[PDB]
């Protein structure tokens, strides 16, 4: 995983949000979190091959802090529909 992505993961706040792993400007995975910190840190110790892939293929990680879990739910759904990320279940 790119050092800058590890750094961003370790700096992520204990706040609700949506996260987007990207490669060459294209989202490859979009997820939500009740706490960005907790969820993103799970990528550092990959529990599945897909999680390993997402973290190795990405060249960028974007995070969006949201108002609350309801916003996270709908923002995530909308972004997945918009971008159809390669690692999103279809
Ligand atoms: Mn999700
Ligand atoms: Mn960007
Ligand atoms: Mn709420």
């Amino acid at each position: 995983m790119k050092e800058k992505i590890r750094k961003k993961i370790l700096l992520a706040p204990e706040e609700p949000g949506v996260y987007i792993f990207k490669n060459k400007g294209v989202p490859i995975y979009i997820g939500k979190a009740k706490r960005l910190s907790n969820r993103l840190r799970s990528y550092l110790n990959p529990q599945t091959e897909k999680v390993f892939r997402i973290g190795e293929e990405a060249d960028e990680l974007e995070t969006i802090v949201v108002m609350n879990e309801r916003e996270a739910f709908i923002l995530e759904a909308n972004l997945i529909k918009k971008y159809r990320p390669k690692y999103a279940v279809r």
